[PDB]
């Protein structure tokens, strides 16, 4: 799995560990193993959200498998949380995309997860 | 609705106001209010389009429906237009990829759209 | 085609040249005349792989058509070993998402593909 955060909130009130606490988190989440989740955080966006410039956050989540409607509701009470209690960011200005990725289409290690 | 618009245009070449400008239109070109309408830009990247570093554009927008042949069309005049009249990116050297995103995949507010 | 490396290597590591070699051998490997081929190169990004700040890259390869089990085993071949040669990322903390894009859904010049 992969997940990205693109936010306007500084980086420096990204928090120490904050990495760390995405990949801990979303491994439990997803069911696997931590050395196959990877994170990405992009601070100091020029971003709006319902037209206003007050912190917001847009993300993504790809997964092979472990996407759907109950699980895609689990994971963004999870993650707005997180971006809440950590980057001060209130849910309602939050977008999470979910992609539920083929195999075949997502390539490591010079060949692809098929 | 979400548009990110990623471009090798300097940020000193953004006009103010251009963040407000694009939630107005793609509040009414999709049918969905200002409200839930997310705008991101992304100046000094680089990046080469044609294997030239003119100015250029990669975008993306992503709504749950109002994403079709003819909307796609729509959109793009309206969106071309915008990045030449305000950044002086030729339609030319501009791509923008569509995503007709299923409910279940977008959250927001602690939850998804489902 | 249009391909998007997001590293955490930094900007000064990116040998001259890059953008031009990865428009050309995406040319190559995808049968698309190089003028249609975009390129797009993130360095210095707050990123991990595996809980790993090592250097990793996450990428994304978008294409109308030309998507596919072998082909894309193929271009992550060739995409992991321009990354380790280049960019000094071991082939086994990249991913790289595969995107069969619809020609309606791809805008570029005020209008779509399709």
């Amino acid at each position: 799995p992969m997940f990205i955060v693109n936010t306007n909130v500084p980086r420096a009130s990204v928090p120490d560990g904050f990495l760390s606490e995405l990949t801990q988190q979303l491994a439990q989440a997803t069911g696997k193993p931590p050395q196959y989740i990877a994170v990405h955080v992009v601070p100091d966006q020029f971003m709006a959200f319902g037209g206003s410039s007050e912190p917001c956050a847009l993300c993504s989540l790809h997964s092979i498998g472990k996407i759907g409607g109950a699980q895609n509701r689990s994971y963004s009470k999870l993650l707005c949380g997180l971006l809440a209690e950590r980057l001060r960011i209130s849910p309602d200005r939050v977008y999470i995309n979910y992609y539920d990725m083929n195999a075949a289409n997502v390539g490591w290690n010079n060949s692809t997860f098929a």
